[PDB]
């Protein structure tokens, strides 16, 4: 049963599950990987990985994908949840310099990473092995783009550094557009496409069905983290919520706060059932009897579909991974799985 006050009852009525048969294997080969590159101690991997659920929230998502794809993804989304443990931990024990100079070597890694696979911070040497891999499926021109995103990604988790070590909660606005930075959005979009096969050309993604339908995808999974969230985050002095900002900038009550939060979701997930259908009947008039158009068709259904798939996937990751399971841990401040 979900939590009252986390439960969508048209999450779960009307974005039924889906689950990528590769999954089992992809679970053992993760946690595989996570030993090798030495990104989580041994017995935190046996006591903790599978419980943690990354692979199965990625297995939720890419359908479709090709088993190389989603491995590699899944790997990257695995050190991707090392890095915000990471980042928090730098936050925490005020270690500024690690953390800059963390920042400096990935935007050196994202660009060359096969220079960086063997780096003495095995944070670093991970991040290269998948993005190495991940760059090896599409024109470097894709390449470039996811480049471009990450490399705004990075730095928004350097503003939350800063916010968080000098106290300052964003504002609502301030943190809505941070919060497509953090939550990384653009990244999880631009996986799309190596997961059908196809570097979408810009006048096929950027129509405006196509980008509202990203975008909206996005937004409900971000701020149903920051619902579900909230309380390990609280725990942890995180200040990086929509809750918080609404709790400290327009002085909700917390039990206002994940109202409104609530709110926000549901409508997220009536806009999206609105935006698809525009997104779904442009792939169809791609299909204009050629073969190109048969490609592109194909490849912007099966994304649109995966769009589809994060509601369903992140809904469920939130209320089965051990990452949120705050009421368990002896100190709620220091969740069990990081690195203290
Ligand atoms: C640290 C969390 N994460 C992904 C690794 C940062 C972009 C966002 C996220 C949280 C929960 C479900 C899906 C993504
Ligand atoms: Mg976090
Ligand atoms: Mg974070
Ligand atoms: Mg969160």
């Amino acid at each position: 049963a979900v939590p009252p006050s986390l439960r969508l009852p048209v999450i779960e009525a009307a974005f039924p599950r889906q689950l990528h048969p590769y999954w089992p294997k992809l679970q053992e080969t993760t946690r595989t990987w996570l030993l090798e590159k030495r990104l989580m101690p041994a017995d935190k991997v046996e006591e903790y990985a599978d419980g943690l659920c990354y692979t199965d929230l990625m297995a939720g998502y890419y359908l479709g994908a090709p088993d190389e794809v989603l491995q590699a993804i899944a790997d990257y989304s695995a050190w991707f949840f090392v890095w915000d443990d990471r980042h928090d931990r730098d936050i925490v024990h005020g270690r500024a310099g690690a953390w800059r100079r963390l920042r400096g070597l990935l935007h050196t890694a994202l660009d060359s990473p096969g220079d960086h696979l063997h780096h003495e911070d095995t944070l670093v040497a991970g991040f290269a092995d998948s993005v190495r891999r991940l760059y090896a499926f599409l024109p470097a021109t894709w390449n470039a783009r996811f480049a471009r995103h990450f490399h705004t990604v990075i730095e928004a988790y350097d503003r939350e550094f800063h916010n968080r070590t000098r106290g300052i909660v964003p504002g609502v606005e301030e943190y809505l557009e941070l919060r497509r930075l953090t939550f990384a959005h653009w990244i999880w979009t631009d996986l799309l496409e190596p997961s059908s096969g196809c570097e979408l050309p810009d006048a096929v993604r950027k129509h405006p069905a196509y980008r509202r339908a990203a975008l909206l995808s996005q937004e409900f999974a971000a701020w149903y983290n920051d619902l579900c969230s909230l309380p390990k985050e609280i725990a942890g002095d995180e200040v990086h919520n929509l809750g918080i900002s609404l709790i400290t900038h327009h002085s909700l009550t917390l039990e206002e706060a994940i109202g409104e939060v609530r709110r926000r979701v549901e409508e997220c997930i009536t806009e999206f059932l609105a935006v698809e259908r525009d997104a779904l009947r442009f792939a169809d008039e791609l299909a204009d009897g050629t073969v190109r158009g048969k490609e592109l068709s194909g490849a912007v259904r099966a994304n649109v579909g995966n769009m589809r798939n994060w509601f369903s996937s992140v809904y469920w990751f939130h209320h089965e991974s051990g990452r949120y399971m705050v009421d368990s841990w002896d100190d709620r401040s220091t969740p069990p799985y990081v690195n203290n």
